[PDB]
């Protein structure tokens, strides 16, 4: 999909309230061509049109779109255009999308009883009616969390700095020869899937209206700190808890592939609801061809069955992830499936392959970029790469 | 917003704001400030900007501070003034110079003497301490607006300081067009930065 997105024959320039359609046909005119375009605010639709489209091969047409809405609720509007044959040809069926483009219009920003914290050695636990948090003091995470009485967690929520690796991280390297420039032997000398988090610090104090735990983490591979993460956890009244992280990469240690937590649900549902980039696997430097909206695909469709397994996936510029009873609000990237990226990693085949006990969440506020210039050398470009030292990202868990 | 809380060991001040005009927000900030028992004021910004309004020229903060001293040390690029499309030739080092060579004398007056990359910054008695681009002057950026030509300009009470987590580019390709590029435009909606003050 996104060589078809990059393929495509329409170019789409956007000016004010005029949509700017360049036809990249050498020689035919568009007799089988019909542009559509929406208005949504969050995914849902405020305003919807339909024109033909008659541009001559390497020709413009513009097209005025009628008086837009003006909603005063808070949100970004999107413009999506897509050009569909109402028509079948020799190769395609009738209604075949065979061009797109979405613009950000005008954004509003948004301008608008107590969790009971309870202190022991091993744990710190806050409680707000059906809901409980679990933070062991040792280990410096989120261990569990109820609802009524089920646990939500087969895994504490911990930060992930690691990927299964793709192909164009293993690159031409194996363990027998060894290619000591390939992003996974770079990962592996440095320690990062070898690195041990030891506790920094772990405080709890409970504000007016809310619970604050603030937790630090250094992840040190052989008396060297790689990385350095220190984290907020507020819960509210209203049940949201907001986690800060703040993220410190060593200057001298290769580029992480990711920024994020990771953790295991104890839940498996049958849908992955969210408001996104999407409906497919899309990545920082592979998601031209990934639209934003609200994308609500099966549990399967958000595992690529890649034959080779790695990471996969992947959903970026995500700002709500709703799976079952858990919505995940902010600004980030996720890969959800039953699939752990140890498991991927040393899984050499797809069918060897086995659903785990829960669902593994990758939640990421940062992710490295996949390359894809060859297969044999690294390929991921440094814009793509995760080379600033200090990383910052938010996410609400309610 | 506005709530102070007093924690074990500090005190947090919890704020927010939204810049409008004519009904409509164009930034909004929500800034937590933590005095510890060490006398250090850690303050954390995050800055929402809307993505249909222009870029912003820069996400920081200003202040004029009471006090006028001689000298201007700080650990960051320099020793010349250098900003985030203009600081190759700028070194990583411990720098002093009078709080005269931080102003540039441009005959049209402007925003100058900005410092990029800079981790600790001492002004007399304060220590600002991050990772952030700063200008010290006795000017402000009002009065470097309102003034066209540099001898008409005039020191004022104390020193202003703007202390920037991002800073736009300065451009440079022509001057009767813009010409910054993308990658040194303030795009991204969410900005982040942190800052020490003791």
């Amino acid at each position: 999909t996104e060589a078809k997105h990059q393929q495509q024959f329409f170019q789409f320039r956007l000016s004010g309230q005029t949509i700017e359609v360049t036809s990249e046909y050498l020689f035919r005119h568009s007799d089988n061509e019909l542009l559509h375009w929406m208005v949504a605010l969050d995914g849902k639709p405020l305003a919807s049109g339909e024109v033909p489209l008659d541009v001559a091969p390497q020709g413009k047409q513009l097209i005025e779109l009628p008086e837009l809405p003006q909603p005063e609720s808070a949100g970004q509007l999107w413009l999506t255009v897509r050009v569909v044959q109402p028509n079948a040809t020799a190769w395609s069926e009738a209604g075949h999308i065979s061009a797109w483009q979405q613009w950000r219009l005008a954004e509003n920003l948004s301008v608008t009883a107590i969790p009971h914290l309870t202190t022991s050695e091993m744990d710190f636990c806050i409680e707000l009616g059906n809901k409980r948090w679990q933070f062991n003091r040792q280990s410096g995470f989120l261990s569990q969390m109820w609802i009524g009485d089920k646990k939500q967690l087969l895994t504490p929520l911990r930060d992930q700095f690691t990927r299964a690796p793709l192909d164009n991280d293993i690159g031409v390297s194996e363990a027998t020869r060894i290619d000591p420039n390939a992003w996974v032997e770079r990962w592996k000398a440095a320690g990062h899937y070898q690195a041990e988090a030891a506790l920094l610090q772990c405080t709890a104090d409970t504000l007016a209206d809310a619970v604050l735990i603030t937790t630090a983490h250094a992840w040190q591979h052989q008396g060297k700190t790689l990385f350095i993460s220190r984290k907020t956890y507020r819960i509210d009244g209203s049940g949201q808890m907001a986690i800060t992280v703040d993220v410190e990469v060593a200057s001298d240690t290769p580029h992480p592939a990711r920024i994020g937590l990771n953790c295991q649900l104890a839940q498996v549902a049958e849908r992955v609801n969210w408001l996104g980039l999407g409906p497919q696997e899309n990545y920082p430097d592979r998601l031209t061809a990934a639209c934003f909206d609200r994308w609500d695909l099966p549990l399967s469709d958000m595992y690529t069955p890649y034959v080779f397994p790695s990471e996969n996936g992947l959903r970026c510029g995500t700002r709500e992830l709703n799976y079952g009873p858990h919505q995940w609000r902010g600004d980030f990237q996720f890969n959800i499936s039953r699939y752990s990226q140890q498991q991927l990693m040393e899984t050499s085949h797809r069918h060897l392959l086995h659903a785990e006990e829960g669902t593994w969440l990758n939640i990421d506020g940062f992710h490295m970029g996949i390359g894809g210039d060859d297969s044999w050398s690294p390929s991921v470009s440094a814009e793509f790469q995760l080379s600033a030292g200090r990383y910052h990202y938010q996410l609400v868990w309610c």
